[PDB]
């Protein structure tokens, strides 16, 4: 719940909550080419399974072709609005990457005059880390409980730096333990640069012990101006829209399919030998129960340990240069065999 | 092209590059839409039409169903590689932002000395840790996938921070301090910037301090190796062959009549032959003239006539009163072709 506090932990928490949609995103593609192929496999089957079988078959086609559009859509809906948090969140993880390596400062010049003279030459700096850039990892252990259900109270990401700040030291005198006493031959100065969150201006207390290291000033130093706002807004965007988990339902799930109004009256039209029903009232409760238990297993408990099983071993037609042959629809497992049996059995029944 | 050489160039033409992966993987995203609702269509119209249709429809079902599954698989070959270009190309656009903000350096610190004493007034400068707030503005070349296998790897534009020195002594702060000790009209001035190169002007400096010069550098390797990862990232796209996934439409006459599926299925429907499967087991004019009655002459009616009689075919529609019918434009949509396939198969079994 509380605001992440470094560069790694910013990034790392960032990357975690858009792992959250895309990982869900991903299941829904994954869903989408399972419910693909479990469609094409009913249509197969059903054109060529025997009438008892078929009778089986019909009730799923409706109901399936509604989970598959329907799957189809949530990812459209949701594929640009997943899009865009990804592209703000990795934009905003390069601007942490740099906030990283800026951490510790970018280092010091430190002037020691040496004792004899008032004169300069680089010798005379013995600190010139100034520039230096912070290139260690991030440590291992940070950074919080993450997940959709966290997500409508996690903060914002932190922005971290907002001020540059001029950390001076200077020390005249021998023994360097007075204050800048002007500044003379043994006097150490010392001017460097660190990074806040906060404006700093602590010279009131320099001004009276100049041989302590304080920032006295400060400036701008915005790094991620918005872009940590504009990603957060984005994984927003996605659950504003009811897009964090598109195509969640899969046509194998009896219970995907046992609620659709189409597969209740296919099954009164199928089973029950009640072809011209067109309201899932045309046959009594009871026996269209008594048909779903005798096709799928009880209450459908043997929906894919037997129906799917009895689907994938339908005889279809084979192509084969010595003449045509046959076999079941899982040794033909793949869309292109599936086609063009569908071809060769409508062309059978047409001669 | 040479190399870019500013933040918001070098920015600006990664993700010029990438839109071009990411357009041609739209498209085929567009293209799989497209293709699922044709074969849909043909599977439901195949069970539905009138038999000189269903002849018609029979050859295209097969190479659909081909094209369709290259589509997918390409697509979904694609996708992973397209993920890690855009997730790659758009952290080292984050960086990219940081060296805009650091393209003028991060200020400096001039302290101006009657005596020595020091207090911030002196500083005359405070300038130090402030970065670059504008706009970029309205080294940046020739953009496109023909152009990729080129392309020179990103720059890093700041690989140093160099600490800028300045001493004047003197008054009118004419003379150098390697000479003239620092004194009351004394101006020092320590700054901070960023290059591509690493500097040590010290040699010049050390005889003439009143001439500002970067005398030390320090490592400031901010994208390390981000940039040329997303460039590397862009190539793997293209080492996979999977720029342009799914570019074939089973709506284009030209892509049905390439599938290898589709003549075969010809000879098969609109030859009166429906045991061959070999394209030997008839002559080549006679399939071509099969294609010309049945799609137009090289199938220039594919459009125009095909799929319009296709789009007509009349099928099963449900209503509380009692089964209608009506097209498969009218009806256009994968749901209610689903439940006609299964009302046209029940009615054949009734
Ligand atoms: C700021 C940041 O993310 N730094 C990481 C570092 O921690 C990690 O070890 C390295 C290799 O994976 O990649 C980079
Ligand atoms: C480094 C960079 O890309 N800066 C851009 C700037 O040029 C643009 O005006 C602004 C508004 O969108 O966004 C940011
Ligand atoms: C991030 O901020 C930069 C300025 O540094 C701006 O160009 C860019 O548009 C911002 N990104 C987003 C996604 O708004
Ligand atoms: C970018 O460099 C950072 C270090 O600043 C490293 O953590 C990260 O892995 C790099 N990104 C890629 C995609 O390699």
């Amino acid at each position: 719940n509380a605001p992440c506090t470094t560069a790694c932990g910013c990034k790392s928490r960032l990357l975690k909550r858009l792992d959250l949609y895309t990982s869900k995103y991903a299941d829904g593609i994954n869903n989408e080419r399972e419910n693909s192929e479990a469609y094409s496999k009913l249509v197969t089957a059903a054109l060529a399974a025997v009438p008892t079988m078929q009778r089986k078959i019909l009730p799923l086609l409706g109901a399936a072709a509604d989970i598959l559009d329907i799957c189809r859509r949530e990812l459209a809906t949701a594929r640009p609005l997943v899009q865009a948090a990804i592209s703000k969140i990795e934009e905003a993880a390069g601007v942490y990457n740099t906030l990283h390596k800026l951490e510790r400062g970018l280092g010091e010049a430190k002037i020691e005059f040496g004792g004899t003279d008032l004169r300069l030459t680089k010798t005379k700096f013995r600190a010139t880390s100034l520039g230096t850039i912070h290139t260690a990892d991030c440590p291992n252990a940070d950074e919080v409980k993450i997940g959709l259900e966290h997500e409508e109270n996690e903060p914002e990401p932190a922005k971290l730096i907002t001020h540059g700040h001029l950390d001076a030291t200077c020390a005249s005198g021998v023994g360097q333990s007075s204050s800048c006493t002007a500044v003379e031959a043994n006097t150490h100065l010392t001017l460097g640069l660190t990074f806040s969150g906060s404006s700093k201006d602590e010279s009131a207390t320099w001004n009276a012990a100049t041989n302590n290291k304080r920032a006295i000033h400060s400036n701008d130093a915005d790094f991620l101006g918005s872009n940590a706002t504009v990603a957060h807004e984005a994984l927003k965007a996605i659950r504003s829209a009811g897009a964090s988990t598109p195509c969640s339902s899969l046509i194998t799930d009896f219970n995907a399919v046992r609620a659709n109004p189409k597969f209740k009256l296919m099954v009164i039209k199928a089973l029950l030998n009640k072809p011209t029903a067109e309201k899932e009232s045309d046959a009594p409760a009871d026996e269209v129960n008594n048909a779903i238990n005798s096709a799928y297993g009880r209450e459908g408990s043997e929906y894919n340990t037997k129906t799917w099983k009895d689907i994938g071993s339908t005889r279809i037609p084979k192509a084969d240069p010595p003449g045509e042959k046959t076999d079941t629809i899982d040794k033909l497992s793949s869309l292109p065999q599936w086609g063009d049996a569908i071809a060769r059995l409508l062309l059978q029944e047409i001669t």
